[PDB]
């Protein structure tokens, strides 16, 4: 019924050779070149540990979350953006929790600037952390599935495990997907009482329609989900366009 039902649906009829034509089509991306040679090497100072530094990167200097205080990770993996968190000038402390194990990331450990004042803890299910004070909150969580319900299911979940740990703070959410009514009424509920606006970064891939509730902006929840809808759907009509390229981040070195 929704845009976003339709994309899903002609996604899941694609062959793999269509999806991998698809995927990043139209997409920025980060050449990462570098960094996977550096970091195949084990060093350990400049390159972000994955895409994530770039991907935050992108909504804070467009200042749709500004990192300050003490920074917690949801969702840490190897840890790319507590890594960046860490060299940001209002940042204290940043803690990463991420669940590692068969089928997870485990934390990358670095020492790209500010690396003394990061703490990345794997084996820890989000789903029973208990609330922590912080001034930023970020997650990354939410697990793509080819079943849009399983989808939906995995968004609410996340919706409502991070609500608990929004006091007045800054924050940048990953709403997996963000098309469902179900999940637009818990949205808009979420808006009116912690603020914030749902954006969709150019360098996430077509084949998610995931977006990011940040907590410095203002707009209409539904339009900008449709909007996204009808991006991704027009991306089927035409042949790949090549994604464009941007340079990856420099997380230099030190300690602060
Ligand atoms: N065409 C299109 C298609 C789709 Cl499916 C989704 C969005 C767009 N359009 C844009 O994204 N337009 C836009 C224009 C200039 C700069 C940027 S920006 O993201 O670089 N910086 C920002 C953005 C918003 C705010 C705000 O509202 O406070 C603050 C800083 C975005
Ligand atoms: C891949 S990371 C996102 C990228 C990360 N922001 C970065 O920059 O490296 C998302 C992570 O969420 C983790 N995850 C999934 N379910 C989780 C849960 N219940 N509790 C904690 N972490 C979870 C996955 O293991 C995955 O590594």
């Amino acid at each position: 019924e929704t845009l976003g039902e339709k994309w899903k649906k002609k996604l899941n009829q694609l062959s793999r050779k269509e999806f991998d034509l698809y995927k990043k089509s139209g997409i920025t991306e980060v050449d990462r070149t570098e960094a996977k040679e550096g970091l195949k090497r084990g060093e350990t100072t400049h390159h972000a540990v994955s895409r994530g530094s770039a991907k935050l990167q992108w909504f804070v200097e467009r200042n749709m979350v500004i990192p300050e205080g003490r920074v917690i990770d949801l969702g840490c993996g190897r840890g790319g953006w507590s890594y960046y968190c860490a060299g940001l000038k209002k940042v204290t402390e940043v803690r990463g929790y991420t669940k590692g194990g068969p089928g997870h990331e485990e934390p990358v450990p670095m020492s790209t600037y500010g690396w003394n004042i990061v703490k990345l803890m794997s084996g820890k299910d989000v789903f029973y952390l208990p609330p922590e004070k912080c001034d930023t909150l970020l997650c990354d969580i939410g697990e793509s599935s080819p079943s849009p319900t399983v989808e939906e299911s995995r968004t609410i979940r996340v919706l409502k495990m991070v609500e608990p740990w929004l006091k007045n703070n800054q924050f940048c959410i990953k709403v997996l997907n963000p098309y469902m009514p179900t999940v637009i009424e818990h949205l808009e509920r979420l808006q009116r009482k912690h603020g914030g606006m749902l954006v969709r970064n150019p360098l996430s891939r077509n084949s998610t329609h995931e977006m990011y509730w940040i907590s410095n902006g203002t707009g209409n929840i539904v339009s900008s989900v449709n909007m996204v809808s009808r991006l991704l759907l027009n991306r089927f009509t035409m042949t790949h366009r090549r994604p464009t390229i941007e340079k990856d981040v420099d997380l230099g070195a030190g300690t602060r």
